[PDB]
Order: C-alpha cells, then sequence, then structure tokens
C-alpha cells in the first residue's frame, strides 16, 4: 500500500556528488568505465578558485566529481564573495570527509518543486540541517540536510544548465560515450541501526516503506517517494552469523555509516555489460564473480516465461542475475568496489514489466537471489565432486 | 665535461611513487592513458592494512600509486609489527602531503648498489634524512632523504620482485597494454631558489652539472649521475616579466616546491602519441596545443637532415616538437596537467644520435624550442593577417 505521505513535492533523482581527492582522475576513470559523457565543469578555467567539479552524464544520470583546491587560492574570499559554484562546499569538510571515508558519495540530490520549502519542512520535521537554502543566479535553489553518516540529501529546485557557474565542456573533450545507462534507480545506505535511521528519514520526508527484508548478515528496508521514483534502501548489519556481516565490514572500512551502492538503470543491460566488461582490465570497473552454471540452469525454470533460452544464455555470458516479483522481472549485476576501500560499489539494473510508463521498483531489489545463489552454489559443488 | 664525482654507486631510475587519495582510480586512469600494465599490488588482499599500493610498468618504467587506508585498520600495529610493505609510509605524512599539494610525486627512486651506504654518505654530506635504511625480507634495502619540497629521493638496492610484500597481479586483471613507453628519461623539480637547491642536491650526491639555461620566466640547471642516466633538472621562477612565471604559478598552486614533470622515453614516439591522442577524450591524457604550421615549415630547414618530409609531416599531425644539439636530435611533446591543479605534467621523448648504446641526455632538453616556438608564432599570425 502507498499512503502518498510525502511532506513536499519530490520529482526525481537529480545527481550524485562524489567527494574526491583529485576529481580529474576519478571522473576520467568513471567516464571510460561507465560510458558517461563529460557534460559540464566548474574549476579554475571557469573562475572557481575554491573547488574543481566535473559533471558526467548518461541519459538522465548525473555524476558530479568534486575536489578542493588549495585554500590559499581563495583566502581573501568570504561566503558573500565566494567563487565556489556549489556554496555548500567547505574545504575543511571535504578533506575531513575524504580522509575519514575515502572516495565516496557526499550528496544524494533530488529535484523538488521548491528547495527552500523542502528544507524548511524537513527541518521542521526533524531533519538535521547541513546547508541552508541558497539561491544561485536567481534561478536555482539548493539546500542540504543530513541523510546518514556524512551523506547529505540535497534539494535542488529550478525556476525554469546543470548549475549556474558551470560551463558546458568543449566538444573536443566531450566524446559521446554511451553504454546504455539512463538513470539512477536507487541509492542504498549502510547504517549501524536501521530503526532509528528509518524513523529519522521517513520522519522528515514523509517517504513511505516500499519493501523490507529479513542468515544473510543484514536487515534492509526501502523508503520511497509518492510515485516511488525516488527509492532509498537502508541496510544494517546482523551480528552473530557464521560469516562476518558484509555491512559490518563496510562500516569498519568506511569509518561508519555511508552510501553503499548506486543502482544504475540501463535501457539495454546486455549492451551495457558487454561494453563495461570489455573495459574492466583497461581502466574500467571489475565485476563480482559470476554465478555457477547451476544458477543459469535453474533460471529456465524460473523466468523461461520472460526470457528465451538465448536471452538466458546471454545472461550467463555476462554474469547477470535475475529475480522476479509477483509484478515484474529484475536483471541485475554488481561491480567490485569503485575505489581502494571495500565500501561503495555500483549495481547495473534493468526491469521488465509493470507497464501502465513503468512503475518504480518493478520487480523488487533482488531479495530472491540470496536463496537462489546459495542453492545454486550447493548444487554446483555437487556436480564438481560427482 | 664530466667529473664523475658521484659519492656512491648509482645505477638507473627505479620508480616514481605518486601519493594519492584513491590509488585505484589514479592507477586505472594512468594505465589506460599511458599504456602501462598492472604489474604488482600491495593492499588489503595481500595483508597490507596500512596502505594501498599499485604498480604499473611499461618496459623499464615503473609508476607506483599509493594511498592510505583508515588508520583504524592498523591501530594495534607498531613499526616493528607493521603490515605496510613500504615501511617509510606514514598515514599522517600522506594525508598532509595530499591535502597540501594534491596529486603528485612523493618519491623519485633510484637504484643504487647499497642503499644503506648511499643514505649514510648522503646524510654525511648534507642530505636531510627522511626515512632511515630498512631491510625488507633480507633482500631489498630502501632509504629516503629530502630532495626538494616534500619530494624525497629514494634509494633502493637489491642483493640479487618489485618489493617484498608485493604480489604479482592476476593475469586477468593485467591486460598487456603498451604504447611504446620504455623508461624514465628525466624528472624535473620546481623550487623557489635554484642556487641553494642545486648546492644541496649536488652537495650530497656528487651529481655534476650537465646543462643550464637562462624572457622565459625561468632559470634551470640539470644535475647528472656519473654515466648521466640519472638526470634531475631543477627550475626556479624568474620574476619581473610581461607574463607571470609559469614556475611561480606552479609554486602557488602546489603550495611550494615539488616535482614539475616526468619525461618518459618512448621507443616509437609516433606510435605512443597516436595511441595516447586516440584516448585523450576517453579517459586518457590531453596534450598542450600544437605549434602553428610555420613551426613545421621551419623544421625542414632545421632537421631535414635527420627527418624526411614524411617524418616531419607525422610530427605535425601529432603536435611533436623537435630540437637539436650539436650531438643529437630530440623529439618531445607535453601533456596538460595530470590532475586538478596546474602543477605536475608529463613529457614524452625520443632521442636520436649519440650512439656508442645511446648516451644519456642526447640532444638536450629542448632549450632551442623557446626561440623556435616564439618565432614560429610571430610568423603564423603574419600569414593569418596577410
Ligand atoms: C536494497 C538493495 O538494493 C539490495 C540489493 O541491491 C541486493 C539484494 O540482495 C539481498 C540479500 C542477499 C542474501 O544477498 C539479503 O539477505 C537481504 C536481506 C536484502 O535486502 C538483499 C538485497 C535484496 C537488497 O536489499
Ligand atoms: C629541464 C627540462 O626538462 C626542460 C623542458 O623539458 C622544456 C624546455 O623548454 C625551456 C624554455 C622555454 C622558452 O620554453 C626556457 O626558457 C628554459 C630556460 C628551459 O630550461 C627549457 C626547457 C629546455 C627545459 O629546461
Ligand atoms: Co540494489
Ligand atoms: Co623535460
Amino acid at each position: 500500500k502507498n499512503p502518498k505521505s510525502d511532506k513536499f513535492k519530490v520529482k526525481r533523482f537529480h545527481h550524485i556528488e562524489f567527494w574526491c581527492g583529485d576529481a580529474t582522475n576519478v571522473a576520467r576513470r568513471f567516464s571510460w568505465g561507465l560510458g558517461m559523457r563529460f557534460s559540464a565543469k566548474s574549476d579554475l578555467s571557469t573562475g572557481n578558485m575554491v573547488h574543481a567539479s566535473y559533471l558526467l552524464t548518461s541519459g538522465d544520470l548525473r555524476f558530479l566529481f568534486t575536489a578542493p583546491y588549495s585554500p590559499s587560492l581563495s583566502a581573501g574570499e568570504i561566503k558573500p564573495t565566494t567563487t565556489a559554484s556549489i556554496p555548500s562546499f567547505d574545504h575543511g569538510s571535504c578533506r575531513s570527509f575524504f580522509s575519514s571515508h575515502g572516495l565516496g558519495v557526499r550528496a544524494v540530490a533530488i529535484e523538488v518543486e521548491d528547495a527552500e520549502s523542502a528544507f524548511s519542512i524537513s527541518v521542521a520535521n526533524g531533519a538535521i540541517p547541513s546547508s541552508p537554502p541558497i539561491v544561485l543566479n536567481e534561478a536555482v535553489t539548493i539546500a542540504e540536510v543530513k541523510l546518514y553518516g556524512d551523506v547529505v540529501l540535497r534539494y535542488v529546485s529550478y525556476k525554469a544548465e546543470f548549475l549556474p557557474g558551470f560551463e558546458r565542456v568543449e566538444d573536443a573533450s566531450s566524446f559521446p560515450l554511451d553504454y546504455g545507462i539512463r538513470r539512477l534507480d536507487h541509492a542504498v545506505g549502510n547504517v549501524p541501526e536501521l530503526g532509528p535511521a528509518l524513523t529519522y528519514v521517513a520522519g522528515f520526508t514523509g517517504f513511505h516503506q516500499f519493501a523490507e527484508f529479513t542468515e544473510s548478515g543484514l536487515n534492509s528496508a526501502v523508503l520511497a517517494s509518492n510515485d516511488e521514483m525516488v527509492l532509498l534502501p537502508i541496510n544494517e548489519p546482523v551480528h552473530g552469523t557464521k560469516r562476518k556481516s558484509q555491512i559490518q565490514t563496510y562500516l569498519e572500512h568506511n569509518e561508519g555509516a555511508g552510501l553503499q551502492h548506486l543502482a544504475l538503470m540501463s535501457e539495454d543491460i546486455f549492451r551495457t555489460l558487454r561494453e563495461m566488461r570489455k573495459r574492466s582490465s583497461i581502466g574500467g570497473f571489475d565485476f563480482m564473480p559470476s554465478p555457477p552454471p547451476t544458477y543459469y540452469q535453474n533460471l529456465k525454470k524460473r523466468v523461461g516465461d520472460v526470457l528465451s533460452d538465448d536471452q538466458i544464455k546471454e545472461c550467463e555470458e555476462l554474469g547477470i542475475l535475475v529475480d522476479r516479483d509477483d509484478q515484474g522481472t529484475l536483471l541485475q549485476i554488481f561491480t567490485k568496489p569503485l575505489g581502494d576501500r571495500p565500501t561503495i560499489f555500483i549495481e547495473i539494473i534493468q526491469r521488465v514489466g509493470c507497464m501502465m510508463y513503468q512503475s518504480g521498483g518493478c520487480g523488487g531489489f533482488g531479495k530472491g537471489n540470496f536463496s537462489e545463489l546459495f542453492k545454486s552454489i550447493e548444487e554446483y559443488e555437487k556436480t564438481l565432486e560427482a
């Protein structure tokens, strides 16, 4: 059931901002590995003496990569005179975030009708303020509240081209890469305590519970906006298992709560994964180990109604996982961690079904692949021995 | 003249170590952009709880990329019990270096006959110690002294595979990229005062002056080992010119002295530059703007004895610069800065002549291209107007 209790008008995911040590190298790596175009910049060449910010896009997906310059460049500036294009930016907060967590997501940004009212309403309803509403060039309003750990939920609203102060990138340096990724489907946080985290976030957004889950080492629940196009799962560790909780491992290496994974919807997951896997060992992203043949043998029985034998064979070539709800079918695969620490990673997704446009969350988040993978693995060792 | 006054036995450049925020993303970017293989690692997967270090190689060139993990992972360790594979590493020094300078070279490493004696002799002769000699696995000795700014000269010596504690990389993740780069030719520092810097470095190494230079905005001089295979140019700004000194701009954005550029010798600079330029806008490195056609028209007159018209045309397609000594010919080109700040960049080089093996420094460092580029530029505006 959907109570449509959003406390303000939320539209869609707008962008994800990574806080980096060197935004140039991370952005160029991500661009090649994921097939995202360099679309805009704000840096020394645009008059920004405070931070370097580079924007990559693929369809509606926007990845922002930001790093600080030497504070000495802007020592005579004050906030009213700043050259920063993102006025919430702070040298000290960025260096401390990166020193503490390594490469990771600082901001999950959603587009709202009015960022000033979204901020006021959120804070009125328990949100911890992070950056007050600031109007950029009389055109865009941005505001930030704490989401979990040092991750902020960023509100952006447009009177009506990413942000004022950003410039479109010289087309020679903007190669039209595209591997099929089109938008952000969901963004997942890891926290030490799910209950309080859910209460806090649902408390100030009015987002409703979309789904929930739980021998796995985690509990999770999904918060969703009114039309369920903004999906925010949150995980907590479950202690006392044979294997150490993967969520606990995250918290230890991340020094606490933070963003765990970004799920990127592809319009053609076969082509996305072919293109990404071709580049894994030449600067791109690695993928988790593939399921055994027994997993794909059991897929025929599970989704032979949705996917032909040839489409299943292509899933097996690419390592793709498949889960199915009572409403839709889900194709998914996970990258290895994006950087040095075993913390943040990316998920590639495509959903089948729930046509009306496709409704958000169609097919769930893969809750059935725990059971299937474990059963798959038991049955594969059996064939190997036998 | 060469006095061969080295105070200890120096062999060749061994490796360059970058200090990073995320070594994974910088290494993968450099690998694709420069055509370097992933050759070894020391990280969590090898038992190193302190730092992540990834080694790229192309021929004899070795680029090491190192970043710190959370100190919490190694909080129970002490130096005698450390899991760090590079015992000079310090979380605090690395974060402070990166916070102050951004992405850049921490260590210029040279192979010597005996790193312990090289360290003792250097310190006896005025070198500022940075890390005392440490024997790794009874096989490799490493020691460090200050070179300039926060850059160290690292001595490595082998009894007799990069360093103990490093593991060869899984061949699936080691794609055999190769664009023709084969070794490090020279490494150039920027300092505020050339005289004292030269005195200090020549004082503890016994390296001799190989070359010197100087309206350019800089003074430079080159220190060289006995056989002149280790070449260490150093630049200082010259203040009071129409344009601000490029060296001064470096010092301001780098927060002081540091490594300015690495010159990488190619065995086929045409193929290296074709391969690198193909990748500039898809995750690789950008190049400085090419000289005008007038520069290449005047090359026929200057090196038509060394390069055919077709070889000159290929230089013009690729933006390659050409200088010539009384002893050899030099082909060279410069990248844009490697990261966010207008600080460190790379030079690709190939030398022609001085055969005996080829003697180091063959053809100089491009001192004639100041005059030629300026004259080239004046003559090109002339054709445009006319
Ligand atoms: C929110 C999200 O994005 C998620 C994700 O992408 C991958 C899924 O795998 C699991 C698993 C297992 C056995 O792997 C589990 O035990 C629980 C309790 C769980 O909740 C999930 C999933 C469905 C999930 O939540
Ligand atoms: C040491 C090194 O590697 C160097 C480099 O790679 C590029 C060269 O260009 C110049 C220039 C000009 C006009 O560009 C100059 O005025 C001076 C005094 C100079 O000393 C050099 C060079 C030769 C140099 O030193
Ligand atoms: Co997911
Ligand atoms: Co040079």
